[PDB]
């Protein structure tokens, strides 16, 4: 799984820099890298969406004199590589999952800046529970490639689309339901997901309430974003389950070669925290946890007004970061609810004893059981510089979230 | 389009004065300006409806001695500019979008004086919901120019007309249906607007019931009327999204040079409020909102009888106006309906909880989402003299309208 990650990141960075440097697009602005990387990812999987030559919003200017304008680029050299890597045997079939992870990681900043809740609204559930709707808008090939990374609400949204309206339909539905059951480890949650499978959305609001109470399994992987990938000069130990990502992106931040854009310079901390969220998928993480891990407060979306249009986004400052603790990406569910003798032997022996002596109701019982869980996570934290086990004790911004 | 607005008022105003000055028509009578402007706006889009020379009811008389008579006017000098401005590159194609804004606002007075409900009656719905039936009687070219300003009911009527009237049908209806969906932000409304697409008008009464609950998005633009345009001598900072319009037409009120016409002098307060109602598109706005915004009580149409004939509309007094607050135009719907953690990070952290644990019904479920809403607007109102955020606190005339 992690064997092809280093060369994957290396060639991603190579194309990242090549497409920008072909037309003198500076890579020290966040918007330039974000747009170019979005074009590259469009080339990666949905090859028919982007254009071989097209104009996009970029920052043209030397030494801080960048102004918004549209620059034509020749994506065909990158298109050829993207289409040729689709079924290259060198990836051992991990090209599609890697691209799914890349798209899921890189489709976050626009959603954060333009606060929208499409999956929950289409599912007619609580909008604040989009926190379980990761992986929306990804390619169907990618969604089957990393369905575990695709959040439970996105899979349930696909199932709802199937119900609202051929063995391919059966295969898609069974994959969706299996991944729903895998992500939602709740037994009552699983049974009511099965109810959704045949179609019973009276528990859909109950599904939202459970997700709020019982937290489904969310698989994750540490994948950097376009600006940091373009600014990353080390990929020797590029794996997905260690501190290599943390150390590399900390070094990138210490380089201080990347500038972020926003409506006004007050958004500098907001963009730094957005970078942190995008790198570590911690958009839904508790703000106290993030403040303790990265040694800095995380500004909520409420602290800032509407994000200005991408046309009028302007450079607002250098990207900065610090952290003191790390951890592996979460594999299983963050919340987990996981004296007598049996003689098979006719002969008399002395005896020895250690001991002297509705469906919605079950769903709410599981909800309260996961309320009884005061600990979150599976194994431990790890301190910066190694894999020494650490545990977060508590913070002022505990129980608070970016959109909470 | 705001940047090009300043040039666009001036050339509208140029032909306003020339038509009246040709036959010595005084411009200090609203009835003279109301008809002359209706002729001027007629040449803008409906070029073949008006006549090159024709007689209309005006007030002829020097210094307050105006007696009503039909006056022939040389409209041919004013005809050429209107058609030339249709595709003049100076507007860069904004002439139709502006003329749709211009045509809608200038027909408000006649509807108020002769209280009729053409859209709701043809839609066989409640007549109290003409607030959402804006944009009726406008040219289809203008209706395709600013369909957003044209209320959904008129589009719904056009949708009903299109079903009760060819590849051109789809093109017109998709704009009709799309702007029905755009204006009515109701998710259940959109599905039941989609029911109206092929003629399932069983929810048409439900739509009226929904309209009482969900207020569809009605885009507003601070467009001036005929008497004020001729009496406005400043257009340098003409913008449709600031207080320039509010400050500009207050100076006209300070001049006290414009006279209003009506059956009798009791309408002087009513006619003054008609100017307030028409300019800011607040005919259906809460009278509690209006009395607070403009610092004056608004007389309802019930306080006055039938309007006198257009052949007997006599001058009743001078136009006066005052205001203390304003707001950015209502771009979205006045009523809008826009807690957990996703740990993507394997660290062992304390679990935190911000909590403890028919299709007509869905429309009614969405209906209750908008009865519960009390605050009206997009962000807030603003005080006179700037864009300082001032929230509407309430008044005695809340939940009361001009026709309420």
């Amino acid at each position: 799984t992690e064997s092809q990650i280093p060369k994957m990141y290396e060639m991603i960075r190579d194309q990242m820099r090549t497409l920008a440097s072909t037309h003198k697009i500076p890579l020290n602005i966040d918007h330039n890298c974000e747009v170019i990387g979005s074009i590259i990812m469009a080339a990666c999987t949905n090859n028919r969406d982007l254009r071989p030559v097209d104009k996009y919003w970029f920052l043209m200017g030397p030494a801080g004199a960048e102004v918004m304008t549209e620059v034509e680029i020749d994506i065909q050299p990158q298109l050829q590589w993207a289409k040729g890597a689709v079924h290259d045997p060198k990836y051992k079939g991990q090209w599609y999952p890697f691209l799914a992870l890349l798209q899921i990681s890189n489709k976050t900043k626009d959603t954060i800046l333009w606060q929208k809740y499409p999956v929950t609204q289409e599912l007619e559930i609580s909008n604040s529970l989009e926190i379980y709707a990761n992986g929306h808008g990804i390619k169907d090939r990618l969604k089957n490639s990393r369905p575990r990374s695709v959040g439970p609400l996105v899979h349930l949204l696909h199932l709802k689309r199937l119900q609202e309206n051929s063995p391919a339909v059966n295969g898609i539905r069974k994959s969706i339901v299996g991944h729903l059951k895998r992500q939602c480890i709740g037994e009552t949650q699983k049974a009511m997901i099965n109810q959704f499978e045949m179609g019973r959305w009276e528990s859909l609001s109950t599904f939202a309430a459970s997700l709020l109470a019982i937290k489904p399994r969310i698989e994750n992987h540490f994948v950097l974003t376009y600006p940091l990938i373009a600014n990353c000069e080390d990929f020797a130990g590029a794996t997905l389950s260690d501190e290599w990502v943390f150390k590399a992106m900390e070094k990138i931040s210490n380089k201080k070669t990347l500038r972020v854009c926003g409506p006004d310079e007050k958004w500098i901390s907001f963009m730094n925290q957005i970078y942190i969220h995008s790198v570590f998928q911690t958009t839904g993480e508790d703000l106290g946890v993030l403040e303790w891990v990265f040694g800095g407060r995380f500004c909520q979306r409420k602290e800032f007004g509407r994000y200005c249009k991408k046309s009028q986004t302007k450079v607002i400052g250098l990207f900065t970061f610090q952290y003191e603790y790390w951890s592996k990406p979460l594999k299983s569910a963050p919340r987990s609810i996981e004296i007598s003798c049996r003689p098979s032997f006719k002969g008399k022996r002395p005896s020895y004893n250690n001991f002297t002596s509705s469906f919605y109701d079950q769903v709410r019982e599981e909800c309260q059981k996961y309320m009884d869980l005061k600990v979150e996570g599976t194994t431990c934290f790890y301190r910066k510089g190694g894999h020494v086990e650490v545990e977060f004790p508590g913070s002022a911004h505990c129980n608070t979230y970016l959109f909470g």
